[PDB]
């Protein structure tokens, strides 16, 4: 369930193509492994 899009600069590819509807650009907002939506 991990996304790999670090070298994508000309083939323009987004984190496991899910945005707008899914908005998979937030990654739950888990501050590292154990974080939550607190986000201090």
């Amino acid at each position: 369930t991990y996304h790999v899009d670090a070298n994508d600069h000309d083939q323009s590819r987004k984190s496991q193509q899910y945005d707008l509807n899914a908005l998979h650009k937030t990654t739950k907002s888990q501050r590292h492994l154990g974080g939550s939506q607190q986000l201090l």
